[PDB]
């Protein structure tokens, strides 16, 4: 169903973005960890506060971020802040943007995040949804 | 190419067993926390000495058994086990089962374990190498 395929985009496979949670730059890692928690999201935007989108902060950016010799140093996390464990160097795609982009860059992106035209976070992209599309299909 | 779908199995598709860590059901939970940061995996699987699969634990496993109410209560890892917190009701697939059976469990679960006949832990498939597969194809 080539009409499906280019007639999917990004837009239509997201999760939108008020179900995602998301923190700020200036925000405790403390803070971020349990929100990740709370929210079951491995990982959220970091946006500021126009809601654009900075960057990408995992459970794995944070635990690796206290990662010591003998142990995870959960003590350091009342320390630390966003900003020094976020990825900026981050997939991102627009809301019209491919099928196809998409499936390419969830290869090697577990998730990505939607913006629209003037960076606003619109939504994230699972892999989940690519395959859920692309099991049925086939 | 259905030849290509038809004659790749599970095995050809895992990432083998001696690439990925594991614990036991005895580890303490700071040692478990610490084999999934140094490894970069976000779940392991959890094996007897026989190297038998048991369950499968996460981060995320790890995280939500010490959620308190107002902070992640690091300083109860220290007392509990990875029995306490695993899941043992996972997504399993033989060695020679169809790459159509994976496509499927994959939707669902992010990764699966490979065992053999004897239940003997053999390796684990990825959502990746399900869709660096279907990326190409398509």
């Amino acid at each position: 169903p080539k009409d499906e395929f280019q007639q999917i985009f990004v837009k239509d496979l997201m999760i939108s973005s008020e179900k995602v949670a998301h923190v700020q730059i200036g925000n405790g890692l403390e803070h971020a960890l349990l929100v990740l928690v709370k929210s079951g999201y491995s990982a959220i935007p970091v946006l500021d506060p126009m809601y654009k989108l900075h960057g990408l902060i995992s459970t794995a950016m944070i635990l690796d971020g206290i990662l010591g010799l003998e142990r995870i140093e959960f003590e350091r996390l009342e320390e630390m802040k966003v900003e020094q464990v976020m990825k900026q160097d981050i997939p991102v795609l627009k809301l019209e943007d491919s099928f196809a982009k998409a499936l390419e860059m969830t290869i090697d992106h577990p998730f990505i995040c939607a913006v629209n035209e003037d960076g606003y976070f619109e939504g994230i992209l699972t892999r989940r949804a690519i395959l859920k599309l692309l099991n049925k299909k086939v």
